[PDB]
């Protein structure tokens, strides 16, 4: 006879008065039920987000169901037997808009990540008719979304759609990508159109028509970047041009998250698919109590013979008006023969600005990257990931300066904040554009003191100590004007032509141990005033040809009180305690003047107290005592 | 009798022949009145704007008012006498819908900060029942916003709403954030409920009624990052779970602007609260003249004893119809156990990118920044501070490396531009990812020749020249590429092991006064072929032990004429002008040739011009002769 | 008699059973015909996208058109003899929302750059009325925009709008900027009221009539930077306030992408404009045939005076039914006396994060460059433009750090990958946030390994190798903690006072050719222990005046055989192979002792081997033997 409802309360405690709503694919259906029952006092809590369906029979003796979530409840002013009240069905898929979160799924095709966020809502009732190997998305991102917005988001653009099985006591989310997934309803793969205009026919007919068509464009091209490969043509295009004029504007857009070319190209395919479905619908009305969306059904009797076709329900809605039955339905076909595909309805978020984040890594790591300078991050956000290797997709980190091989490289380690950023405020393509300081990881130079301390700083990867780091700093305070160069063990320097030094005053260099210099030619030491050297010990000048010592006024050879000395008065004094010369030749002496021995006008040798070792050792061991 | 208008141009100039429109709490209020007049010349410029209210008659003699803002006037076609006109009124503060700006508040709590935005354009009619201490934010800020919407959005935050308080000739917007801050209206403290299909009774009724409950999210979880408190678990969750199945959904959001976790919760309560305030409402219609939005009421006669609560008007509409009454409201309750709490209605701006900004400090400071590297900041767009150091929020700074005390810093300088970039597009959370010159903060090197020059420059903090500055410029033009290092005091270096220099030709190093050089144990000097030193006058080699000088052609020993020499052919000239020997004890001479003198062979002294002072001093001085 | 389409099917063929729809300057016109027709299997893909119109008689022997596009089609159940069809007109400038792009435009006007939007599509049928000449924009962007919405941007900013002027086979857009561009319809210059209370009268007229007024803000301030004059008040504001009261509020906006403050002033003249143009709206409806949008027409005929004034029809809506007429309009006019101006209806994209770009410039150059540091680029999304000089805006790039001439320099090189960023999101203002690598622009040092590697590297510019390079890399490996710095050719350095050197242990100096040192006064050099020299030649000390060797414990002097040496025990051996002493005057020796000759107690000259210039030799050359 007339429509029963399927209700925890017992299907005899309420009955329908109307129902009202519709479906569309890939969209959640929407039905106000009004109805009903002797009891104006229902707690409503008991019935609010609880499971209910309808039963409608069909002729044949089947039965249509219309099982789903109750989402709003609410009550009217009714005669008592009859209190009025007002549910909205939903799905259970549509609490899914009842929650939100950030989380992150990685090497994850969206049938799985889609299951992941159904299962752990403990949503089991979705069901698989996917026909694609999806992409395997190395990093997806939820983001000030909902878990329906999310979803509907990645379905969308892969260019999944759902549409729902309705059970007595349970209703399913189908996901449908091709044709194979519909179904034709028993009985009404075909559907008789019928005019009101005609006497009240017996079965269920389409009593109105309205065919509609649109310009949709005839095709897109798709574009995106690829770091891996900045050189490749990522760019695809996907077509589907109308014969009629104008069918052949293209879209394009930039960037498609898809990186492989051939994943880029369904995104278009989807993408104008789903204009395609525009540019072709058919609306109807009739009582194809049956049918319902995402199910086919050939068209019969029409006058207009290319409408004879097969078609799939995009959408429908529905009426029911019951006596204690009217049933109506209005709904939108297209041509079977063209794939539907869900427009992009479901705005993505977009993170209008940059993030900080911390740097992470495994456990007993210091750095963690790739040979692209790539990082693991763990956002401040992130709820669910340990802080570790597994917290992101690999984030390229920017750089000062960099070029072929060439350019500064200030790899961020575990534990550093880092600005990130995404390419388009897309979450799912990070990059960072910044590191920045924090309470725990602190500045390298006290600055409200030291703001003038430029430069850069390092810390000794493992276990490096405060104390274990090159530096570079560089400190322009006016008057103390400072270049501060710091290796921790060592300072190589190479110089491929000429070095130069020039310092205004002083310098000194302390050699703690031991000094080799190599000149492979010449050198040439110029002091407008005075040399000092000291040695505590030795002495050797291997000068494999001439030395020669150009005095000016007096050298002074000493070795204790043996002192040889020229004056370049021309005297000499080679006076010492004493002395043998020896020759294995001659030996002569000669004077213009007259030599002679003893003559006793040289009274004594000219010691000076120099080359006393107690005071040269001392004075060269002078810088070294002990502080 | 029935409604008269209260208005400038006199009660009995304009009389009422219809209302509608209605309230709703922390919403304008919507008046489209329609009234009648004997003047269609009337210039609407007089009304347009202006206060204008209505008296409504009560029971018991008392008086309803509806004053208001002219925002709308319009005139439609009538009878002479009865000019009609279509007067919509909206509050005073839907005039700050009417202007904007940007403008920064800092260290004010948000009923601070909104009273400055109504106090500045003269709106005094405001009202404060607020009874929570509220944060004291740091830095808000207007930005691409009316005053309406900038206002609205901050209550939404904390969770303020507001209601009106309507005289003659004042509307008051009072603040509200509680149930306190409601009031039960004289007389209407209960409406008695009765039905249409009553006999049209005699007070004021209650005449229809829905209840409505939603499905709404159980608890709200909400992070924040403190760059002060990094560690710190800032995550907050507040939580209001209904008794309904799916009462329990939970929400998550990040960035809470709160920072302080006490703060933070009050932001879930609020959000919360506000969805609670959806899981129930109801519909009311009845002539409840004297309620009004955010008046308290208590419901009588009504069947559903559940139904016989105190309720809070969240919204109402309204319709008068009145002859020269009937008087109909339709409204939305919340049970007023339930705080109500608005929605974010009011999309915050969001900076879909980075800003650039001066940097600014006190007026003679060079440097403004803090223990994390924060500067103050002018933005370009704000127009009402001084630039200088209460311009902004302390900023952020990024750095191209930054670690535990150890890292890269560059603390940008009063003057200098930066390019500023918010945590989420968040104008309150400015964060610097940039430093950018222009036409005043000049580029170092001039770049269309000098392209290729890198490398960081420096000047002096204080007053420093362009001539005093450290540098490390680098460039690598072909055929050019130049390393250079300059400080504007002093270099000094420290290496914990050992340093190289490997230099492919020359060498260089002027040291304008003095070195020294301390080496702790060993120095090795080798030379292919030559080496010269030139002394201006002195040079003294302190050797505590041995000097060997091992020569393998000739020493050639000089002071002026006095000369000694070693040919490495053995033979051996000692020869000067003047000698001198002496020895305290013996002496000898021994050949095993035949020493004899003045044998007249050896014919004169081997001077040879080498050692004559003149020549010396000059050869030492002559790398140092005035330009 | 009645209206009649114009075709391609022929004007018999089809007949409009109605009218729908209406006009507005600067929107598109949409005209919901409803039309039948004997056949009911028309092809609708001959219809849809095809050009369509109507023949409206007016009195006089006029005619009015209403050419189009038919963007929809549609067929509608009726009798066989009319079949009913529902046709939807659009304009072909509608055709640019079905196509979309991201393209660049530089130095061009905008309406230069809307001319090549229409002409490259084929859209010849547009016409220019406007007076203004507009800025030539150095670069805009369409990106993630269709051409009409980027068209209507641009229009909207300029303050541009457009209307149609209808033909029969042709409509046009008429690019319009001024009451000027309007024009009065021959026989609708005036039109007269005569309300439907008359006796239906004899020619066209307004039936009705609504005037409105709103509160709109009395001035616009507008900033923008310019960071080629970041000092100038850029700052133009823009006024208009209203008589009425409230009619002064002002509002303000920061980035208008005016730069020249002349050219801001009319962007706020416009937004002011467009608002005042909301501060008065008369609605009227009537029989106006002949008037459509933009056109102007006299009141008559009206009761209150000031309504009889000249009007400009900012928008219509038409009807239409026929029989086979009633013609009816609704129209909203402003005074003409107020300038038009459209509002910003169409929202800008903005990009919501940075993107990636190569950098490009000329064929041949490496680095193209301007005296602020700006760059070229390619964007990714850049389809059009041959990735060279003409790609970009000169884009400023961000360093990290940046003052008064002075600061760090890192110009970004051809074929770099950079991270730009705009100025809010406006793809018409970017800049640059960052560099990246990638798998060309590969990474200096190989990460995996090389993690520790930090510091920056260079590669000289033109056709440098992977050899000729700067660097200062700075690993701190621990236990190999490694500064490095190369210059490819020279390394120049200063120090304005005093270096120091602080070396645990070793130093190794190479200088593979030739060392000069110039010392102003003094040098210090000190040993604890130990020095070498060696040199395979020569050795030269010009000392101006005396050389003191303090000699400790044994001077040694030595040239092959011969051999002097001074004991600190005061022994002293002077001893060789052959002597020749000699003197110009007299000579001596003196003994305390006894001076004897050949005693035979010095048996021998002191050689030790030392100074044999084969070893000497060789020691010195040790270091430089081939590898």
């Amino acid at each position: 006879r007339l429509a029963q409802v399927n209700c925890p309360l017992g299907p005899d405690v309420l009955l329908l008065k109307s129902l009202g709503g519709g479906e569309e694919l890939g969209r959640l259906f929407d039905y106000q039920l009004q109805l009903a029952s002797s009891d104006a006092n229902i707690d409503l809590n008991q019935l609010l987000g609880k499971p209910m369906g309808l039963s409608v029979q069909l002729d044949g003796g089947g039965q249509r169901y219309f099982h789903g979530i109750v989402a709003r409840c609410s009550q009217n002013i009714d005669t008592g037997q009859f209190a009025s009240y007002e549910v909205t069905l939903r799905p259970w898929l549509w609490l899914l808009s009842r929650t939100s979160d950030c989380r992150i799924f990685q090497n994850l095709s969206i049938p799985q990540i889609i299951k992941q966020v159904f299962r752990d809502l403990g949503f089991s009732d979705f069901e698989d008719a996917l026909s694609r190997p999806y992409r395997e998305w190395e990093y997806c991102v939820q983001y000030r979304e909902t878990s329906f917005d999310f979803v509907s988001r990645l379905m969308e653009q892969e260019g999944i759609y759902y549409f729902f099985r309705h059970e007595k006591d349970r209703h399913v989310v189908v996901l449908a990508d091709a044709y194979g997934a519909h179904s034709s309803v028993p009985g009404y793969a075909s559907v008789p159109y019928y005019p009101r205009d005609e006497q009240q026919r017996e079965r269920d007919h389409m009593f109105d028509w309205h065919l509609a068509q649109e310009v949709q464009p005839g095709s897109l091209e798709l574009n995106d970047y690829d770091f891996q490969r900045p050189s490749a043509r990522i760019d695809v295009r996907s077509a589907m041009p109308r014969p009629h004029s104008a069918g052949d504007y293209p879209l394009y857009d930039y960037p498609g998250t898809y990186v492989q070319s051939s994943d880029g190209e369904h995104y278009a395919q989807t993408r104008i698919e789903a204009l395609q479905s525009l540019h072709e619908r058919i609306e109807l009305s009739g009582n194809a109590r049956g049918l319902g969306v995402g199910n086919l059904f050939s068209l019969t009797g029409f006058s207009r013979q290319d409408q004879n076709r097969e078609y799939l329900i995009v959408s429908i809605r529905y009426y029911l008006v019951q006596e204690s039955a009217q049933f109506e339905s209005h709904l939108t076909c297209i041509d079977a023969q063209q794939s539907f595909r869900p427009l992009a309805t479901t705005h993505k978020p977009m993170v209008q600005g940059p993030q900080t984040a911390r740097v992470v890594g495994p456990a007993g790591e210091e750095i963690w990257t790739d040979q692209y300078g790539r990082v693991k991050v763990h956002f401040h956000w992130d709820r669910h990931d340990q802080s570790n290797e597994n917290s992101s997709c690999w984030i390229r980190v920017s750089q000062a300066w960099a070029g072929k091989n060439w350019g500064s490289m200030q790899i961020p380690r575990i534990g550093q904040e880092v600005i990130v950023s995404f390419l388009e405020g897309d979450p799912d393509r990070p990059i960072i554009t910044g590191r920045v300081y924090n309470a725990e990881q602190t500045v390298p130079y006290d600055l409200p003191a030291n703001a003038t301390q430029s430069g850069m700083k390092s810390r000794s990867s493992k276990g490096g100590s405060p104390a274990n780091f090159n530096e570079i700093r560089m400190e322009d305070k006016k008057g103390a004007e400072q270049l501060y160069i710091h290796a921790e063990r060592n300072q190589d320097i190479v110089v491929e032509v000429n070095e130069s030094h020039s310092v205004g005053n002083n310098r000194n260099k302390s050699i703690g141990h031991d000094e080799y210099v190599t000149i492979g030619n010449k050198r040439t030491r110029i002091v407008q005033h005075v040399d000092e050297l000291r040695v505590g010990e030795k002495k050797l000048d291997s000068v494999g040809q001439s030395y020669v010592i150009e005095v000016g006024e007096r050298l002074r050879l000493v070795c204790g009180a043996s002192i040889l000395e020229l004056n370049a008065s021309g005297q000499i004094n080679l006076c010492g305690v004493n002395i043998s010369v020896h020759a294995s030749a001659d030996a002569q002496i000669n004077t213009g003047g007259v030599l002679h021995l003893n003559n006793g006008g040289g009274p004594g040798t000219t010691t000076e107290g120099q080359g006393v070792q107690g005071a040269i050792s001392a004075k060269a061991k002078a810088p070294f005592s002990a502080p």
